[PDB]
């Protein structure tokens, strides 16, 4: 009963939906098979992530869901944004369908891939070796960084900019996801956890948690702290701090500590970014080439 966009829309039969990725504050995600995305090649298989409403979802989830739709529609095609492929509004429930990252969420993805422990046993020439390098790890934020100033460009904000908001592809592209999300920023339970242990607080900037004010420059202090999750691996930002402390830390204009085996170059950019007036901190466009000249300079 919505209104019928032919540029997006997708035949939701050459849909088949499978295993459930996940849920947010509204809608869930579920990972799908695609026939014909590509209308070059309609008997084509693809894997894309469909997001659809819950059960018993109320008008306002519909609202969010249409919201995020044509937000999705705007926002344009870029490497290392969570792109939107089509949609299903006609004869069935909304479908919004959306590129896959195989490999899930940056967080999830670096604590996954934590060097071998010393308690292990020397077995091959390069034990001592793990899967992520410094090379890599700064690609993974230049690449961040680059998706967020396509997203600026695009009078974009994501209000909640961190690893786990961030997927990963088979390829280890990263692809910044929920970026054009209602997410409530009048009334939010700055002590709530998530179910996975996340403190959401943590990420925001002090002119948003204390103001409610957001800008590019407030997603550039999340980006900050997305820089410590990166070289601590995937760790939580303020290590055993909880709300309350953290409130009165952030008023006495405390920062995170420099991460062990994190370059000055790398923390110098985090605590840049964490400069608590907005106009101190570097633009997304000023990271990318900062990071531009880091990645240049590690990639002989
Ligand atoms: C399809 O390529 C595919 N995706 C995944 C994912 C995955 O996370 N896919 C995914 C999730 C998305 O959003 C959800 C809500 C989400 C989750 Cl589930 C987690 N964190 C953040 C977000 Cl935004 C979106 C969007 N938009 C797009 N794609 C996870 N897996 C499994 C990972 N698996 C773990 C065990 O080792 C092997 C890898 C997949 C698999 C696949 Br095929």
């Amino acid at each position: 009963d919505l209104p019928l966009d032919p540029l997006w829309e997708f035949p939701r039969d050459r849909l088949v939906l499978g295993k459930p990725l996940g849920e947010g504050a509204f809608g869930q995600v579920v990972r799908a098979e695609a026939f014909g995305m590509d209308p070059a090649r309609p008997d084509q298989a693809s894997t894309v992530a469909v997001k659809m409403l819950k059960d018993n979802a109320s008008d306002k989830d519909l609202a969010d869901l249409v919201s995020e739709m044509e937000v999705m529609k705007l926002i344009g095609r870029h490497k290392n944004i969570i792109n939107l492929l089509g949609v299903c509004t006609q004869e069935g429930p909304l479908y919004v369908i959306m590129e896959c990252a195989a490999k899930g969420n940056l967080r999830e993805f670096l604590r996954a891939r934590r060097p071998p422990g010393p308690d292990l046993s020397p077995d091959g020439p390069r034990s001592s070796e793990g899967p992520l390098s410094f090379p890599v790890l700064v690609s993974c934020a230049y690449q961040v960084a680059r998706g967020m100033q396509y997203l600026e460009s695009r009078k974009c904000i994501h209000r909640d900019l961190a690893a786990r908001n961030v997927l990963v592809t088979e390829d280890n592209v990263m692809k910044i996801a929920d970026f054009g999300l209602a997410r409530g920023v009048h009334h939010i339970d700055y002590y709530k956890k998530t179910s996975n242990g996340r403190l959401p607080v943590k990420w925001m900037a002090p002119e948003a948690l204390f103001d409610e004010v957001y800008t590019h420059q407030s997603d550039v202090w999340s980006f900050g702290i997305l820089l410590w999750e990166i070289f601590t691996l995937g760790g939580s930002p303020y290590p055993g701090i909880p709300v309350e402390e953290l409130f009165s830390l952030l008023r006495e204009g405390h920062r995170m500590d420099r991460p062990p085996h994190c370059p000055p170059e790398l923390y110098g950019l985090m605590r840049e970014c964490w400069h608590a007036a907005p106009s101190q901190r570097p633009t997304f466009k000023q990271l990318v080439e900062a990071l531009d000249k880091v990645l240049l300079a590690v990639s002989e």
